[PDB]
């Protein structure tokens, strides 16, 4: 066997094995009848491995990083984003841009590594058009405590992909 390289994984989306300067992932999301009420998703790393390139910012993280309560935190090793409006976040008209990160081979020599998505919550709701504001018995997690329910999942979900580059 030969396989050496970056590992992209995570709970919510299916993993992806790349060989390599520098790798991109991103992880697109879509949902069905309702729309993104709350997610939070750590991007772990090997900081000793792989290191943040300049393209790696808040607003190329996420499809919507203006809209409602957007955290977006780089530190050592963990990239930490959170989201949350009552409105809602399109996941429904088209796939969206649920987490994406590009980064940097330290050293050419090591290659072998693991990038993560950890989706610790992912909530779905349907807004009351009379007030534009998200209806509380309507509310589902496809994701609480980094456990994906499969019911939902299997419910709403419509597309949950992997892209590398390369």
């Amino acid at each position: 066997l030969y396989f050496q390289g970056v590992t992209a994984t995570s709970n919510l989306f299916p993993e992806k094995q790349v060989t390599l300067k520098t790798v991109k992932v991103t992880y697109m999301f879509q949902s069905k009848d309702k729309d993104m009420l709350d997610f939070q998703w750590d991007m772990n790393y090997d900081a000793n491995v792989l290191k943040p390139t300049a393209n790696t910012t808040r607003a190329k993280s996420f499809e919507y990083p203006k809209i409602g309560s957007y955290v977006w935190n780089s530190l050592p090793g963990v990239i930490k984003a959170n989201g949350n409006t009552l409105s809602l976040y399109d996941t429904t008209s088209k796939e969206i841009v649920f987490a994406s990160a590009e980064f940097e081979v330290i050293d050419p020599e090591a290659t072998a590594t693991t990038v993560n998505l950890d989706v610790q919550v992912l909530r779905l709701s349907k807004v009351d058009p009379a007030t534009d504001m998200e209806i509380g018995d309507e509310e589902v997690s496809v994701a609480d405590k980094s456990i994906v329910d499969q019911e939902v999942f299997d419910k709403y979900v419509v597309a949950n992909n992997t892209v590398t580059d390369p």
